[PDB]
């Protein structure tokens, strides 16, 4: 809860680059941006501003905001420590998969601790804001972790030349996109779980409905067009039923995320210690 | 091609970051000079979009308004890396310029100039049918002999930027479903550029960029906040942000305005610039 110097609690080894904690040597993760002196003292603020929640399996347990007071005249470098993860993210496992496809039981295994990951931060009041396959990852082991930097008080998109930026729009709710009819963007705890259908799709198809779209026309055409569906009609009647769950267009009538825990889909998961193995194993070859 | 493309080792050095593809601060070995060098990690299926805008360049870069082509390298990897070699433009950007400046503003006079430059710049593409799209303080750049340089054509697709300077027929609703694009467009961005010159920030700055997107269509033309500014100011500014694009003057008839056409100072005004980028 303060904006320290990382000298002697973090180090860096060479946007997101690899890190240390000098003490135990333990691995971390390290965002890296560059913040004006009204940037730096925006990050103090919203610091104050952030909420209380406990460690989780299911989440890249955040450790802290730092200023790297370097160099004299130039701007300064603002780092934002997290967990580190190994095996990469849900967009990396996908691109290094054969039919660019995963298996159901594996999506319906990610789904689950996507899931897992959500409710940990719905009951503590605390809404992700970017569910998608690059936010989603992999440690040495088969650990799905939800990335966090601060996302209680957003602290990795507030400041920087990108924080003015709207964005990928491909996994945005309905809600959270301003148009006719809606014209105050409203992030409610429910736009994580749409975000949720959508990565379900891209761990199905390798990427997220109209991914065939400028970035501009898929921004409009989201609250547009009825509910995304799978393009495929191998999927089960499970998978299916989850998709409609998950991407039902009004929030106010989309369920929370305990609902969704007990669909069939992430309910019934027989070979659930299988598929944790032979993700494992996928992560093994990878290295290779 | 990019396979004619050789290593930029002996040819040029990545120095500092300048800006930003991310542009670095680069410096040809043989001679010492000063370039803009984009770097961008060219992955195999990309070869078509990155491909595009070094044709635009090399195309249209030699008017004296757009930042001129130097060539383009691939240093190979074990996913390459392409490096857009390009004019260095010293003093920075006009952002930098209004926010580096007492009471974060810009004179009426430097403001004429500027807008003058980059509607000429603005011309020779549209002559040649090209709408650089993206027209902001941040992609106008200045020399240091204090000339005026557009930069950036990575936009004429996966994250949609900021909105601020985006005309209201580029950003699609109901009864604009196709957001009907025209050179036109890039008229009502330099009348934005001329607000964020005269205020600092442009026309709806305080608000988060998907409530800006959404006012932009619907929101009548901005305007200025002080009553200082000339007749001949407010009206160029009318003309770059007339709300319909369809009688939105051309860039020629902008160009013939009295604020950009009647300069007296044209000489006088580029001393002053050149003043200011010698603070260190
Ligand atoms: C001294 C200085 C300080 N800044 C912030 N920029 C400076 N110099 C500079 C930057 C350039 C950047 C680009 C470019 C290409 N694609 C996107 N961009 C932005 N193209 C050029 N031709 C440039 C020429 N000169």
């Amino acid at each position: 809860s303060s904006l320290r110097d990382p000298a002697g609690i973090f180090e860096l080894v060479e946007q997101v680059y690899k890190g240390r904690h000098v003490k135990t040597g333990q691995l971390a993760a390290i965002k890296v941006m560059d913040v004006t002196e009204d940037e730096e003292e925006e990050i103090k603020l919203e610091i104050n501003m952030l909420k209380k929640y406990s460690h989780h399996r299911n989440i890249a347990t955040y450790y802290g905001a730092f200023i790297k007071k370097s160099p004299p005249g130039h701007d300064d470098q603002l780092w934002l420590v997290m967990e580190f993860c190994g095996a990469g993210s849900i967009t990396d496992l996908v691109k290094n998969t054969k039919g660019n496809t995963l298996k159901e039981d594996w999506i319906a295994y990610i789904s689950r601790e996507i899931l897992r990951g959500l409710a940990h931060l719905h009951i503590h009041h605390v809404i992700h804001r970017d569910i998608k396959g690059q936010n989603v990852l992999l440690t040495e082991n088969a650990e799905v972790k939800l990335v966090d930097f601060g996302v209680s008080a957003q602290l990795d998109r507030t400041v920087g030349r990108r924080n003015t930026f709207i964005g990928t729009p491909y996994w945005m709710a309905p809600e959270v996109i301003a148009c006719d009819e809606n014209p105050d963007a409203t992030y409610d705890y429910r736009s994580d779980l749409w975000s949720c259908g959508i990565t379900a799709i891209e761990m199905a198809e390798g990427a997220p409905p109209l991914c065939d779209m400028h970035p501009m026309r898929a921004l409009f055409l989201i609250p547009r067009n009825p509910p995304p569906r799978l393009k495929s009609k191998k999927w089960s009647k499970k998978f299916f039923s989850f998709i409609e769950g998950c991407l039902v267009k009004n929030y106010m009538q989309r369920p929370s995320t305990e609902q969704l825990l007990k669909h069939p889909f992430i309910r019934d998961q027989p070979n659930e210690r299988q598929v944790r193995i032979q993700l494992k194993d996928h992560i093994d070859r990878t290295r290779k």
